[PDB]
């Protein structure tokens, strides 16, 4: 009886992706869920895993590789690589050299979700919702309060937001970035943020609990989606904003130690199926990174510029960087302040 381990984000697969493959192939799913790229980088740092396939964010994985907790890929066994998105392949290979250890799930970035009744109400029907001026001015935050704020728990990618948004590199060397300005701004916006969380958020939306996040597109526009089929009249929508915002490509990738090596590449090559990850993104509200499949793709999604968006704002777009020590040392200790303000 063959077994599979599978570690994915919540709410990224579809509610019958799991059981359609075990029909198929007569494999037994078991499946996992976080929310947090550290987690996840946490357990592979501490021992094994115990899991066949695991889905850090790129830009994690690049650092991870160089401890050694993944095995390459053997291509001869993904025949139907050819389906990935040529260019999502290049930029993942930033991170990812030739492409070895890492497929290509979905992509999206990292706005502002809000609640558009609740915004316009507070901020007036000019709220800046196509920019982060929304949540990251102070005067702006201190009304939003009144209906509920949510940041990321996600570290890395709240201060390359912050850093970008005060016109810094979001990939800052410079330690006094972090602790100086990056620090200054997220202490003033602090008292007005209810919680650091990177899924509760979801349903906080839906049900019209918090009317404004930081949160990934997808997971926004599921929430868009959860309050339409409830019928409950919360209107919600997603910003790419216009200073740029941070792009990130989930990749699945397989730990060095993995069990069941064989059923992992069932696995693999289920999902590079057009049909199967176009069903996914339908669910989902996240672009998949198969070329092959976006006709397939249900033109809600397909269309939706802040699910697959055009080239002049793909432009505006950043990606995180590797840091060294020292910058690690002051984010994350600006970043235990910022939480406990
Ligand atoms: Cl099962
Ligand atoms: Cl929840």
């Amino acid at each position: 009886q063959k077994t599979l381990h599978i570690y994915n984000w919540s709410d990224y697969i579809a509610p019958d992706t799991v059981a359609n493959f075990e029909k198929e192939t007569g494999i037994k799913v078991v499946y996992d869920v976080f929310d947090s790229n550290e987690v996840l980088e946490g357990k592979l740092m501490a021992g094994s895993t115990g899991f066949d396939l695991v889905v850090p964010s790129a830009s994690f994985l690049e650092r991870q590789l160089t401890a050694g907790v993944f095995q390459p890929l053997d291509k001869s066994k993904l025949p139907e690589w050819k389906n990935l998105d040529p260019e999502l392949l290049k930029l993942v290979a930033k991170h990812d050299p030739d492409n070895k250890f890492a497929m290509p799930y979905m992509w999206a970035t990292t706005g502002i979700g809000y609640n558009v009744d609740k915004v316009k109400a507070v901020l007036g029907e000019n709220a800046p919702v196509d920019s982060w001026d929304l949540i990251l001015k102070p005067e702006n935050l201190e009304k939003l309060k009144s209906c509920g704020v949510s940041f990321l728990d996600a570290p890395e990618e709240v201060f390359a937001t912050v850093l970008n948004y005060l016109g810094k590199d979001p990939n800052s060397t410079k330690a006094d970035d972090y602790t100086g300005p990056a620090t200054d701004l997220l202490l003033k916006l602090r008292p007005n943020i209810r919680y650091f969380h990177s899924s509760q958020y979801i349903n906080d939306l839906a049900n019209g609990d918090i009317c404004v996040a930081i949160g990934w597109a997808g997971d926004v526009w599921q929430a868009s989606n959860r309050a339409k089929e409830a019928k409950n009249g919360v209107n919600v929508s997603f910003s790419i904003p216009k200073e740029g915002a941070m792009a990130f490509f989930d990749v699945f990738a397989m730990p060095a130690d993995a069990k069941n090596k064989d059923e992992a590449y069932q696995f693999l090559n289920y999902l590079l199926r057009p049909d199967v990850v176009a069903h996914i993104s339908d669910h989902v509200f996240y672009a998949n990174a198969n070329k092959a499949a976006t006709p397939l793709v249900s033109a809600e999604v397909r269309e939706n510029p802040g699910i697959y968006p055009p080239a002049d704002v793909r432009a505006k777009l950043f990606t995180l960087k590797v840091q060294d020590p020292k910058i690690d040392r002051v984010r994350t200790r600006a970043w235990t302040k910022v939480k406990s303000g």
